[PDB]
This record gives C-alpha cells, sequence and structure tokens, in this order.
C-alpha cells in the first residue's frame, strides 16, 4: 500500500535513517511490509527468540537448573548477572535477564545453553528460518559493519520467527506464556513500538540497539477481544558514532497500527 | 543355523522355559536369532535404553541437574535413592543408580525426565523402534501377564536399539562411552552373559528379573582387537511363582559366543 510507504519513506528523510518494518495481523491476515526484506544488524532482539529456542529443547524442570559461571563471564554490561557470581542463576533467571534487561552475561549463558551462536542457528534452521545468522556472542553481536551478514536478519525473517514462537505449534500452552510473559512489562520497551501503541494493546517486546545508531524492537501486540499482531521494525544509519532517537520506532508503530485499524 | 536352534531348543527342554535370542556381531555382520521376533516382558533391561533416551534429550551439562522428591517415591526396592531423599540426586546419579543396580526408584525418576512411559516410547519411536510397547512405571513394569503387549519387547528390537544407542549415530562419541560404562562392571550382571563370556570379552549389560520366572539380560559386548557384538537374551516360564536359574542366559550366552567363533 502507497499510504504507508510514503509515511514511512517521510521517517526516513525526517530522521535520517534507514527503516526496515514488517508486521502481521494475524486476527484479518493483513501485513505492512516496509524494505521487509533487507537484512539489519538485529542487536539484543536475538534474545526473545534464543529463549523461545531454551523452551522448544528443555523440559519446564529443565528451567530449574542452576548454572554457575565466572567473574571473568560478567560483561560490561550485565545488571542482573554481576550479582549472581557466587550463588548461580537457574535458567528461567538467565532467560528473564536476557529478556527483561537485556543482560549480556545472561544473553552468553543463554546462548551457551542452547550450544553457542552455532546451536542458535541450528534451531533457528529447523524452524524454517534460513534468513537469520547468527555469529557472535555478546559483545561482538552489535558491532559488525554495514554489509555483514553475520548476525543480521530481516524484518520478515525476525517477525516469522517470533510469530512461531509465540503463537503457533513450536511451544506448547504453557510455554508459549512463559514467553510472551518474559517479554511483557519491561522498561527497556517503554520508548519504542509501546510508545506507539493504543493504551488497551497489551505489548511484549524485545529492544536492540548498536553502534551505527542501530534501534530495533520486535513485539506480539495483543488488542482486547482480537489475534495478535506481530512486528518487527529495524534501523540503521550510515556512520558509526551516529546517534539514534527512539521516536523514529514508536512513530514507526503508530503507522502500523494506523494502517490495521482503517 | 540348524546347529544352534537344536542347543538353544534344549535348554528349553532342560530349564522348562521359553528362551529368545538374537545378537549381531558387527565385526562380521552375522547374527543368531531363536525366537527373535516373540515378544516377552522386557523387565529392568529398558532402564538401559531409557538412560540412552536421557543422553540423546540433554546436553552434558544438564546430566548435572539436580531432582529432589519425597519419600512416597521410595519404592520397595530402591538401594540408591532410599539414602538420598534429603539431598536429591543429581540425574547421571539416576541414570547410574538404575543401570547398575537396577533401583526402581531412580528407574522411575528417569522415566520421569524423559516425558513417563509415553515420553520413552516416543523416544523409541523416534529412532525407528514401533515394537517396542512401554505402559508402566515401576514396579508394574514386570508384572503383567503373558500375552500382555504392554512392557513387552523382542530380542531382536531390544538389541536393534541397544546398537543404535552404544555405537550407532544417536549418541556423540562422549554419550557411548558415558552409557557403555554405565552398563560396564555392574555385579547384577555377573551370572548372565558375562558368566558365559570369553574372560578378554568385556560384558556391559543390563539384567532384568520378574514373575513366571522371567529373567533377560542385553549386552554390548567387546572382543579384543574387533567390533562388538549386541545381544539381547530373554526368557519366561509358564506360571507366576515359577522360579528361574541363571544358567539358563549364561549357557544360551555361551552358545552365541561359540557360534561367532568357529
Ligand atoms: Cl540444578
Ligand atoms: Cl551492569
Ligand atoms: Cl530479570
Ligand atoms: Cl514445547
Ligand atoms: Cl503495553
Ligand atoms: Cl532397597
Ligand atoms: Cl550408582
Ligand atoms: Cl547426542
Ligand atoms: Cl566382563
Amino acid at each position: 500500500d502507497i499510504q504507508y510507504n510514503s509515511a514511512f519513506s517521510q521517517l526516513e528523510s525526517d530522521y535520517g535513517a534507514k527503516l526496515g518494518v514488517y508486521a502481521f495481523d494475524t486476527e484479518t491476515n493483513k501485513e505492512v511490509a516496509y524494505r521487509a526484506d533487507d537484512r539489519f544488524a538485529y542487536c539484543s532482539t536475538f534474545k526473545a527468540l534464543a529463549a523461545g529456542a531454551v523452551l522448544k529443547q528443555d523440559s519446564l524442570e529443565q528451567l530449574k537448573q542452576l548454572v554457575k559461571y565466572k567473574k571473568e563471564d560478567v560483561l560490561s554490561y550485565a545488571p542482573i548477572a554481576k550479582d549472581n557470581v557466587d550463588k548461580g542463576m537457574t535458567i528461567e533467571e538467565i532467560c528473564s535477564a536476557a529478556i527483561r534487561f537485556s543482560d549480556n552475561t545472561a544473553a552468553n549463558l543463554l546462548l551457551n545453553h542452547i550450544g553457542g551462536p552455532k546451536g542458535f542457528k541450528s534451531a533457528l534452521n529447523q524452524l524454517g528460518d534460513s534468513v537469520t545468522q547468527p555469529v557472535h556472542i555478546e559483545p561482538e553481536l552489535n558491532e559488525g559493519i554495514p554489509g555483514d551478514i553475520g548476525d543480521t536478519s530481516t524484518p520478515r525473517q525476525l517477525a516469522t520467527d517470533l510469530q512461531a514462537y509465540t503463537t503457533g505449534n513450536i511451544l506448547t500452552e504453557d510455554k508459549k506464556k512463559i514467553l510472551i510473559d518474559w517479554m511483557a512489562g519491561n522498561t527497556t520497551g517503554n520508548t519504542l513500538i509501546r510508545a506507539g501503541a493504543p493504551k488497551s494493546w497489551i505489548v511484549a517486546d524485545k529492544s536492540g540497539t548498536g553502534p551505527y545508531g542501530r534501534r530495533n524492537d520486535i513485539a506480539i501486540v495483543m488488542p482486547p477481544n482480537k489475534k495478535p499482531i506481530i512486528i518487527a521494525i529495524l534501523s540503521t544509519h550510515d556512520t558509526k558514532e551516529a546517534k539514534y532517537d527512539d521516536k523514529l520506532i514508536a512513530k514507526a508503530s503508530k503507522i502500523i497500527f494506523d494502517s490495521f485499524t482503517t
């Protein structure tokens, strides 16, 4: 549709950024797609998908397994894991810290639990995703130069994978609920898709950030009385030290919701 | 071959028992088969296969997960688990106790870890076994009446499954070694296949016993400098209170080894 294309292109001009959008409304089977098959560095958005992979791999009781790690594993952004070296963290605590706070040590422990980047890639391939290309752990995974394929995916692919874990048949009902609750109600989401959403449409998201002014958000959005909307919004700039502005994401989200509520 | 058929039939007459034998020599691709496709109650032999299923399901680190259980789970034969109610047991400790000592509480914890009898059946089906029919947990699983299909398999099928876990491509090299070591050097095996084996041919087995004078043994046998032999010997009697005699199994084993060393 040409109305939203113009609005997204205007955002690109206004913010000096490249924007990639894919949204799918499962109530109506409509989509919004803008550079939906272009690659972007996914940054921390992957943490929600890797937690999906944990849930698929593991029984519910395996989520209680305690993991011990060392001070050397504590990275410069590890707001939960830096305080749990002595006692350890369980798998579910690791997934929560990675999704709710984007803790990078928790994200590395999560990746270790599913076999490293190569194991995460294998899990995505088993789901039918041959586009997403995990290569690195934290902190390198958001630092790739433009043009790398490693640590990238497309808006469409990320949305498709999130839809598979949160609404498809990959996970049991109870595991879907665990994942969605991990993604719900976290402050890291406040300025992004949630900022552009209607107040009663519940947003459960995972944000991402990186150099090149990268700023991303993926989400499941749940309107009252309707089936959910799945969204991926990825964005980047040309130069490594560029600033990002979260309003780009919030405004892109408002365009998506307006397009689905006509 | 008609020579071993006569010898096995003579054992049946001598002991008043029904004997089922399947052995496969992977060095030479020869077999010994006697009622190999008849069903028998497998009794505790399954514990080795269920431990295979644990290894396939779980990462190496998941074997260290601690499991807590209650006094009510402690059965009348639980020589290891009865002493670990307070502190718990890890998954690898559970698999060891089930295989080395035939602990029935450990076997139930093992079954729980792979989804109950139905989960164990699903794992065997994924391996290509559509014959073995797990139904019960301990202690009921060895108590079925003759003619039940539940909790039965055939000599051929049990040997085929043991071969898949211990020598096939189901498990990594390290996991194969864990399984074979769990099965090696346990006293419960001393009077059975090991009693009929040459002294330098290393036997790693899992025994079984039940009412109807049921007495079974499955094993991987490793001659020096050669590829292994996989064996299942199952036996039963007609009446519930019948006694068994381990020499039936040891003598059947000697027939197998003589047949393979001509
Ligand atoms: Cl644990
Ligand atoms: Cl921190
Ligand atoms: Cl948390
Ligand atoms: Cl699942
Ligand atoms: Cl919200
Ligand atoms: Cl006991
Ligand atoms: Cl033990
Ligand atoms: Cl494996
Ligand atoms: Cl031996």
